[PDB]
């Protein structure tokens, strides 16, 4: 099965308690990854609650980075909001 979230729900997760963002229609919970991110936590908090796909691809993340990102997926963006 798969859990779907709306943009309205995702937008709420951008505080000190929770940080979610969207990448390629998938929802990632990066709350506990903030301090481990090689690119820093500031670049993640700025995109929190929205779609960061372009910025993610813009810096050109490596294969290892993409493989690791999969562990943070909690669902997908609801089809109606795509
Ligand atoms: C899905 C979560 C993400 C993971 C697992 C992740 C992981 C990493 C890793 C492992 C690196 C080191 C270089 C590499 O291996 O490519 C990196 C660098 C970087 N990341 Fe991310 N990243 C994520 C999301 C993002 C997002 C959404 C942004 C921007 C909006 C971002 C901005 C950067 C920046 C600025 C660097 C530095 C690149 C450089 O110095 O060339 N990352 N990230």
């Amino acid at each position: 099965a798969v859990k779907y979230y709306t943009l309205e729900e995702i937008q709420k997760h951008n505080n000190s308690k929770s940080t979610w963002l969207i990448l390629h229609y998938k929802v990632y919970d990066l709350t506990k990854f903030l301090e481990e991110h090689p690119g820093g936590e500031a670049v993640l908090r700025e995109q929190a609650g929205g779609d960061a796909t372009a910025n993610f691809e813009d810096v050109g993340h490596s294969t290892d980075a993409r493989e690791l990102s999969k562990t943070f997926i909690i669902g997908e963006l609801h089809p109606d909001d795509r």
